[PDB]
């Protein structure tokens, strides 16, 4: 065979993980890699060293048909090591299945490494609490069998079906929150089913890395000396974290931008409801997909040190540059933080949230309550804050 390592993600969290996997094999310049993100994401000085590296667009949660043309370039017997996100694994897999129908003997699936996309997986699991999980796993296993035979996507429980890959392939899951699987009693049958097949997305796996490997990795993820020097001061530090919306609508985007700026003021102004105190130097860590919402903050915010938005927050934890306090909109990043470092986590909702009972039905709120990352007395949605 040749091994083809296929990394189908572009989103911040799974890609951060997959880039570490790549870094661990980076001295091997010959092995074929396919990445589901732009060729311009990584430094060209690095990528041009790899003689069998390709970049494919992910669209509607599937690699495009370019993936067929790439694989057509490899006439040998191939074993595919797939790396993909859990929430979208079914869709991401579809073209690989389609291609394998054409080359069933020559192309085999050697392994899957499955990673949380983010919090979507958790908020989706929250909606399954009253379902019969034992039988959902069974039904999904049968329905995965049919998907592999027919290529057609049909799952009674698309959320639980994300977790049955082991019935067909060697698999390892990388979870944002292993604790969630321990603390959610309704998931005990899944926890049991998955025993020994998962690990936490840990980020100490960056210490396992050699010193030169660590340097390489920072280059891949866009972390430089200049970023490091943003943290040179001894002064205690507060990072305001931003968020985003999958929504081109200008009114929705300008809404986000203005709400976010206002939220920042409630943390940084002595008149604010969340005032953190004068001791802290203030930083901004914009959402990587935040776009013009990030510009708006940088345009209008006084007295703030920007941490470039493309730098994933967790890189701060790996490199030992975490601040003293962090606050902002609910994000996957908070799952990485020790509790004492959290100032306030703030929520958003399309429904007007009018009171505490409305709040407790929000699935994101439920996840964070289940994990004890917030308590019920303090739950804040950002539209409840006054314009400052
Ligand atoms: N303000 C932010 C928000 C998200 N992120 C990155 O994007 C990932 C997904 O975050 P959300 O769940 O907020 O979309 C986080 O785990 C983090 O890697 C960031 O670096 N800075």
């Amino acid at each position: 065979s040749k091994t083809i390592t296929i990394y189908l993600d572009h989103a911040s969290l799974p890609t951060l993980n997959q880039l570490m996997h790549f870094t661990k094999e980076s001295e091997d310049k010959e092995t074929a890699r396919i990445f589901g993100f732009s060729r311009f994401k990584l430094p060209e000085k690095i990528t041009e060293q790899y003689n069998n590296i390709h970049f494919v667009e992910i669209k509607n949660n599937r690699p495009t048909e370019d993936i067929f043309t790439i694989l057509d370039q490899y006439p040998e017997k191939l074993e595919l090591d797939l790396h993909l996100n859990i929430a979208h694994s079914i869709q991401l897999f579809h073209p690989i299945l389609q291609y394998r129908f054409k080359h069933p003997d020559r192309i085999s699936i050697k392994s899957l490494n499955l990673y949380d996309d983010g919090t979507a997986e958790y908020v989706d699991l929250e909606k399954e609490e009253n379902k019969d999980i034992k039988s959902a796993i069974k039904k999904a296993e049968k329905q995965l069998s049919d998907y592999l035979l027919t290529g057609k996507i049909n799952f009674d429980n698309p959320t639980l079906a994300r977790y049955v890959w082991q019935s067909q392939y060697p698999v390892k899951y990388h979870f944002l929150s292993t604790e969630y699987f321990e603390k959610a009693e309704f998931l005990q049958p899944l926890k049991t089913y998955l025993a020994g097949k998962y690990q936490k997305m840990d980020w100490s796996a960056y210490e396992k890395l050699s010193p030169e490997q660590q340097t390489f990795y920072l280059k891949l993820v866009g972390f430089s000396d200049e970023t490091k020097q943003l943290f040179h001061t001894e002064q205690t530090k507060f990072i305001f974290t931003g968020t985003t919306t999958w929504e081109g609508n200008t009114d929705i985007r300008e809404y986000y931008a203005k709400q976010q700026l206002n939220l920042l003021k409630h943390f940084t102004h002595s008149e604010g409801d969340l005032f953190i105190g004068d001791q802290y130097k203030i930083y901004f860590k914009g959402h990587p997909r935040g776009g013009d919402i990030n510009d708006y903050i940088l345009k209008h915010a006084k007295d703030i040190t920007n941490i470039p938005a493309n730098i994933s927050f967790e890189i701060l934890m790996m490199t030992g540059l975490l601040p003293d306090k962090v606050g902002g909109v609910a994000s996957s990043l908070y799952f990485s933080l020790p509790k004492e470092k959290i100032s306030h986590i703030i929520f958003t909702s399309n429904k007007k949230i009018k009171n505490k009972e409305d709040a407790l039905n929000d699935p994101y709120v439920r996840v964070m309550l289940r994990l004890g990352m917030i308590d019920k007395s303090q739950i804040i949605f950002w539209d409840s804050l006054k314009q400052l």
